[PDB]
Parts: C-alpha cells; sequence; structure tokens
C-alpha cells in the first residue's frame, strides 16, 4: 500500500526544486555511465583516459603535458539555488 | 495500490522545476552512457579517450599536449534555479 | 492500482518545468548514448576519441595538441530556471 | 488500473514546459544514439571520433591538432526557461 | 484501464511546450540515430567520425588540424521558453 | 503500508530544494559511474587515469607534466543555496 | 507499516534544502563511483591515477611533475547554504 | 725507366692464363660496378636489392620469400685451370 | 729504374696462372665494387639488400622468408687449378 | 733502383699460380667493394643486408626466416691447387 | 735499391702457388670489404646485417629465425694444396 | 739496400705456397674489411649482427632463435697442404 | 743493410709452406677486421653481435635462443700441413 | 746491417711449415681484430657478444639459452702438422 505526497498544496508563491522517484520491485570491458537528476557541470576538464583491458600493454612510451595558464574569473551566483522574492546581481 | 500526490493544488504563481518517475516491475567491449533529468554543462572538455580491449597494445608511442590559457571570465547566474518575483542581473 | 497526481489544479501563473515518466512492468563493440529529459550543453567538446576493440593496436605514435585561448567570456543568466513575475537581465 | 493527472485545469496564463511518457509493458560494431525530450546544444563541438573494432590497428600515426582561439563572447539568458509576466533583456 | 489526463482545461492565455508519449506493450556494422522530441542545435560541430568494424586498420598515417578563431558572439534569449506577459528583447 | 508526506500544505513563499526517492523490494574490467541527485562542478579536473587489467605491464615510460599557474579568481556565491526575500550581490 | 512525515505544514518563507531518501526492503578490477544527493565541486584535481590489476608491472619508469603557482582567490560564500530574508554580498 | 718482361721465351707448350696492367701516373646516388680481368659465374643469384637514398621511407610493407628446391648437381671440372698434356673427363 | 722479370724464359710445357700489375705514381650514397683478376663464383647467392641513406626510414614493415632444400651436389674439381700431364676425372 | 725477378728460368712442365703486384708512389653512405687476385665462392650466400644512414628508424617490424635444408653434398677436389703430374679423380 | 728474387731457377716440374707484392712509398657511413690474394669459399652464410648509423632506431620489433638442418656431407680434399706425381682421389 | 732472395734456385719438384710482401716507407660509423694472403673458409656462418651507432635505441624487441641439427659430416684432407709424391684419397 | 734469404736453394721435393713479410719503415664507431696470411675455417659461427655506441639503450628486450643438436662428425686430416711422400687417407 | 738466414739449403724431401716477418722501423669505440701466420678453427662458436659503449643501458632485460647436444665425434688428425715419408689414417 505504498503512498507518497510531496507538497499537497501551495498557497503562495515557491521557488522549489524537486525531484524524486519511488520504486517497487572471455574478455570483457565496459563503461557504464549513468546519470542522476541535477547537474551542473562548468569547465569540467578530463584531459586523459586510457580505459580497457591491456592497454599500452607493451613498450608504451607516453609522454603527457597539460599547461594551464590564463586568469579565469568564474564570478557565479544563484546555482541550483531558487530562490522568491529575492535579488541576485552581478557587477564587473 | 501505489500512489502519487505530488503538488495538487497550486493557489499562486511559483516557479517550480519538478522531476520525477515512478518505477514498478568471446571478445566486446561497450560504452552505455545513459543521461539523467536535468543537466546544464559549459565548456565540458574531455580532450582524450582511448574506450576498448587492448588499445595501443605495442611500442604505442603517444605524446600529448594540452595548453589552456586565455582569460574566460565565466559570469553565470541562475543555473537551474527557478526564482519568482525576482530580479537577476548581470552587468559589465 | 497504480495512480500519480501531479499539480492536480494550478490558480494562477506559474512557471513550472515539469518532466516525468512512469513505468510497469564473436567480437562486438557497442557505444549506446540514450539521453535525458532536458539538457543545455554549451561550449561542450570532445576533442579526441578511440573507441572499440584493440584501437592502435601496433606502433601506434599519436602526437596530440590542444592550445586554448581566446577570452571567452560566458555571460550567463536564467538557465533550466523558469521564473515568474522576475526581471532578468544582461547588458555590456 | 493506471492513471495520471497532471495540470488537469489551468486558471491563469502559466509559462509550462510539459514533457512526460509513461511506459506499461561474428565481428559487429554499432552506434546507437537515442535521444531524449528537450535539448538545447550551442556551439557543441566533437572534434575526433574513431569507432569500431580494431581501428588504426597497425602502424597508424596520428597528428591531431586543435587550436581554440578568438572571443567568443556568448551573451545568453532564458534556456528552457518559461517565464511569465517577466522581462528578458539582452543589451550590448 | 490506463488513463492520461493532461490540462483537461485551461481559462487563460498560458504558454505551454507539452511533449509527451504513452506506450502500452557475420560482420556487421550499424550506427542508429533516433532523434526525442524537442530540440534546437546551434553551431554544433562533429569534425571528424571514423565508424566501422577496422577502419585505418594499416599504416593509416592521418594529420588532423581544426583551427578556430573568429569572434563568434552568440547573443541568445528564450530558446525553449514559452513566454506569457512577457518582454524578451536583444539589443546591440 | 508505507507512506511518506512531505511539504503537503505551504502557505507563503518559501525557496525549497526537494529531492527524495523511496526503494522498496574470464578477464573483465567494469567502470560504473552511478550520479546523484544534485550537482554542481567547477574547474573539475582529472588529468590523468589508466583504469583496465594490467595496463603499462611491460618497460612503460611514462613522463607526466602538469604546470598549473594563472590567476584564477573563483569570486562565488549562492551556490545550491534557495533564498527568500533576501539579497545576494556579486562586485567587482 | 512504515511512516514518514517531514515538513508537514510550512506558514512562512523558508530557504530549506530537504534531500533525502526512504528505503524499505578469474581476473576483474572494477571501479564502481556512486554519487550522493547534493555536492558542490569547486577546482577539484585529481592529476593521477592508475587504478586496475598489475599495472606498470615490469621496469616500469615513471617521472611525475606538478607545479602548482598563480594566485588563485576563492572568494566565496554560501555554499549550500539556504538563507532567508538575508544579505548575502561579495565585493572586490 | 720502367720495365717488364714476362715469359720473354718459351720452348714448348705450357697452358698459360696470363694477365697484367702496368699504370704510371645535392642528393646523390651511385653505384659503380668496375669489373677485372677474369670471372667465371655459375648460377650466381641476387635476388633483392633495394639501392638509392631512403628507399620505402614510408610505411613502407615488404613481404619477401624466396623458396629453393631442387636437385641442382653442379658436376664441374677445370675452371679457369690451364691444363697441360693431361685428361679431363667428366662422366655421368 | 723499375724492372719486373717474371718467367724470363720457359722449356717445357708448364700450366700457368699469371696474374700481375704494377702501379707507379650533401646527401650521398655510393657503391663502387671494383673486381679483381681471377674468381670464379658458383651459386652465390645475395637475397635481400637495402643499401642507401635512410631506407625503410618509419613504420616498415617487411617479412623476409629463405627456405632452401633440395639435395645440390657440387661434384666439382680442378678450380682455379691449372695441371700438366694430369689426369682429372669426375665420374656419376 | 726497384727490381723484382720471379720465376726467371724454368726447364720442366711445373703447374704455377703466380700473382703479384708492385706499387711506387653533409650525410652519406658508401659501399666500397674491391676484390683481390684469386677467388673461388661456391654456394656463398649473404640472405639479409641493411646498409645506410638509419635504416629502419622508426617502428620498423621486421620478420626474417631463413629454413635451410636438403642434403647439400660437396663433393670437392683441386680447388686453387695447380697440380703436376698427378690424378684427380672424382667417383660417385 | 730494393730487389726481390724469387724462384729464379726452377729445373724440375713444381707445384707452386705463388703470391706477392713488394710496396714502396656530418652523418657518415662506409663498409670498406678490400679483399686478398687467394680464397677459397664453400657454403660461407651471413644471414642478417644492420650496419649503418642509427638502424632500428626506435620500438624495433625483429623476429629471426634461422632453422639449420638436412645431411650437408663436404667430402673435400686438396684445397689451396698444389700436389705434384701425386695422387688425389674422392670417391662414394 | 733492401734485399729478398727467397727460393733462388729449385732442383726437384717441391709443392710450394708462397705468400709475401716487402714494404718500405661529426657522427661517423665504418667497418673496415681487409683480407689476407690465403684463406679456406667452409660453413662460416654470422647469423646475427647489429653494426652501427645506437641501434635499436629504444623499445626495441628482438627475438632471436638458431635451431641447428641434421648430420653434417665434413670428412676433409690437404687443406692448405701443397704435398709432394704423397697420396691423399678420401672414402666413404 | 737489410737482407733475407730463405730457402736460397732446394735439391729435392720438399712439401713447403712459406708466408714471411719484411717490413721497413665526436661521436664514432669503428669495426677493423685485417685478416693474416694463412687460415682455415671450418664450421666457425658467431651467431650475435650488437656492435656501435649504445645499441639496445632503453627498455630492450631481447630474448635469444641457440638450440645445437645433429650428429656432426668431423673426420678431418691433413689441415695446413704440407706432407712429402706420405699417404694421407680418410675411410668410412 | 740486419741479415736472417733460414734453411739455406736443404738436400732432401722436408716438410716444413715456415711463417716469418721481419719488422724494423668525444665518445668512441673500436673492434681491431688483427690475425696471424697460421690458423685452424673447428667448430668454433662465439654465441653472444655486445660490444659498444653503454649497451643495454637501461632497462634491458636479456633472456640467454644456449642447450647443447648431438653426438659431435671430432676424429681428427695431423693439423698444422707438416710429416714426411709418414702414414696418417682415419678409420670409421
Amino acid at each position: 500500500p505504498l503512498m507518497v505526497k510531496v507538497l499537497d498544496a501551495v498557497r503562495g508563491s515557491p521557488a522549489i526544486n524537486v525531484a524524486m522517484h519511488v520504486f517497487r520491485k572471455g574478455l570483457t570491458t565496459e563503461e557504464e555511465f549513468v546519470e542522476g537528476i541535477y547537474k551542473v557541470e562548468i569547465d569540467t576538464k578530463s584531459y586523459w583516459k586510457a580505459l580497457g583491458i591491456s592497454p599500452f600493454h607493451e613498450h608504451a612510451e607516453v609522454v603527457f603535458t597539460a599547461n594551464d595558464s590564463g586568469p579565469r574569473r568564474y564570478t557565479i551566483a544563484a546555482l541550483l539555488s531558487p530562490y522568491s522574492y529575492s535579488t541576485t546581481a552581478v557587477v564587473t
């Protein structure tokens, strides 16, 4: 007799971010990547990746180089932040 | 007797972001990538990726180079943020 | 006796972003990419990707180079953010 | 006895983005790409991609080069953001 | 006894974006690409792609070069954002 | 006789971030990456990764170099912080 | 006879971040990475990682170098901090 | 006052093999082959020869195969052997 | 006052093999082959020869195979052997 | 006052093999091969020869195979052996 | 006042093998091979020879195999052996 | 006042083997091979030779294999042995 | 006043082997091989030889195998042995 | 006033083996091999040899194996042994 009641009545003007779910029940490589409900990626970097069985097995000569420079100003505000009657401002 | 009641009545002007889902139930490589409900990717980078069984198996000579520069100003506001009666501003 | 009631009555002028779904019940390579409900990709980059069984198996000589420069100003506001009675402004 | 009731009555002028779906039930390569409901891609880039069984198997000599420059100003507002009675403005 | 009731009555002038679906139940390469419901791609780029079984199998010498420059100003507003009684403006 | 009642009635204008989910029930490599409900990644970096059985097994000569410079000013505010009647400001 | 009642009635304007979930019940490598409910990663770095069985097994000569410099000013405020009637300000 | 006197007088019937000589005094490839005085080549073989600057410079894939069989009976006698009053015989 | 006197007088029938000589005094490849006075080559073989500057410089994949079989009976007699009053015989 | 007197007078029938000489006085590859006076080569073999500057410089994959079989009976007699009044015989 | 007198007078029938001579006086590879006076090579073999500056410089993978079998009966007599009044015989 | 007198007079039938001589006076590789006067090589073998500057410099993987079998009966007699009035015999 | 007198007079039939000579006077690799007067090589073997500066400098993996079997019966007699009035015999 | 008198007169039939000579006078590798007057090598073996500067400098993994079997009957007689009036016999 499952039952879920969220936010059954709302008099007013909220700022809601609702997420949910109700559940009721030889050689091989694999990359499973299952994502979620909310996500905010900014400037994500995944430079190098070698995935599998026996990569670079013999005599592999790998030269990696990742120089990072440059003034990266992330002036951020109100991420995943539902607001009400509020004043979000970004100035420069 | 499953039952889900979300936001059954809303008097007013809310800023909602609803997401849900109710459930009731030889050699091989594989890349499964199943996505979610909400997503905001900005400047995501995945430079290099070797996926499979035995890549670069023998004598692989890999030279990688990722120089990153340049002033990247991310002046961001109100991501995944449903707002009400509010004032979001970005100035420069 | 499954039952879902979302937002059954709405007196007013909201800003809603609803997403849902109710469910009731030899050599080989594969790239499955199943997407979701919402998505906002901006300047996404996937430079290099070698996917499969035994790529670059022998004597592979790979020279990679990714220089990144240039002032990329992302002046962003109100992504996936349904708003009501509000004032979103971007100025330069 | 499945049943879904979303937004059964709406007195007013809302800005809704509804998406749903109710469910009730030798050598080989494959690229399945199933898309979803909503999507907003801007300046997406997928430079290089080698997909299959044994690409570049022998003596492969690959020289990659991706220089990125140039001031790319993304002045964006109100993506996937149904708004009501609001004022969205972009100035330069 | 499936049943779906969305937006059964609407007194007013809403800006709706409704999408739904209800469902009730030797060598080989393949590229399946099944698309979604609402979509907005802008400046999407997929420069290179080699898909199949054993491409570039032997002695493949591949020289890639992607220089990107030029000030690309994306001044965007109201994507997938049904609005009501609102004022969307873009100035330069 | 499961039962969940969250936020059953809301008189007022709250700034809520709700997330929930109720549950009721030879050689091999694998990378499972299942994501959560909320996430805000900014400037995440995963430079190098070698995942699988016996990578770099013999005589592997790997030279890594990651120089990091450049004044990165992250001037951030109100991440995953739903606020009400408030004033969030970022100035430079 | 499970039962959960959170925030059953809210008269007022609260900034709450409610995240909950009720539960009621040969060679091999594996990387499981299951994520949680909330997360805010900023400038996370995972430079080098070599998970697997017998990586670098013989004669591996690895030279690593990670120089870190550059004045990174993280001027941050109000992370995962839902506030009400407050005043969050960042100035430079 | 050079002077050479060979075999100045010969009373008799000699079998002579006389040979003499008295002497008194950018990119480029070259094969000089100056021969001498006497020579008896039999079944000489020079199967393969790549002569020059940078032959087979790149990706050259050369498959060579020289099977040698067959009963080659060289029943030889009196090569470069001037005889006198003698009896040379070859029988089978 | 050079002077050479060989075999100045010969009473009789000799079997002579006389040979004499009196002397009195950018990129580039070269094969000089100057021969001698007497020579008897039989079944000489020079199967494979790469001569020059930088042959097979890159990725050269050379498969060589020289099987040698077959009863080769060299029944030889009196090579470069001037004889007199003698009896040279070869029988089978 | 150089003087050379060999075999000045020969009464009789000798089997002589006389040989004499009196003497009185950027990138580059080279194969000089100067031969002499007498030579008897039989079944000489020079299977493989890479001569020059930087042959097989990179990634060279060379597979060599020289199987030698077959009864090779060299029944030889009187090589470079001037004989007199003698009896040289080869029987089978 | 040089002077050489060899075999000035020969009464009789000798088997002589006379040899003599009187003397009176950037990147680069080179193979000089100067031969002498007498030589009898039989079944000489020089299977493999890499000659030059930096052959096989990088990643060279060389597989050599020289199986030698087969009854090789060298029944030889009187090599470089001038004989007189003698009896040289080879029987089988 | 140099003077050389060898074998000035020979009454009789000798078997001589005379050999004599009177004398009176950047990167680089080189193979000088100067030969002498007499030589009898039989079944000489020089299987493998890497002669030069930095051959096989990096990651060279060399597999050598020289199996030797087969009854090789060298039944030899009278090599470089000038004989007189003698009886040289080889029987099988 | 040099002077050499060898074998000035020979009454008889000697078996002589005379060999005499009168004398009166950046990176680099080199193989000088100057030979002598007499030489009898039989079944000489020089299997492997890496001659030069820094061969096999890095990560060289060399597998050598030499199996030597097979009844080799060297039934030899009278090498470099000039004989007179003698009887040399080889029987099987 | 140098003077050498060897064997000035020989009445008889001697088996002599005479050998004489009268004398009266940056990085680098080198193999000088000067030979003598007489030499009889039989079944000489020089299996493995790395002569040079810094061979196998780093991580060299060398596996050597020399199995020696096979009856090798060296039934030899009269090497470098000039004999007179004698009887040399080899029987099997």
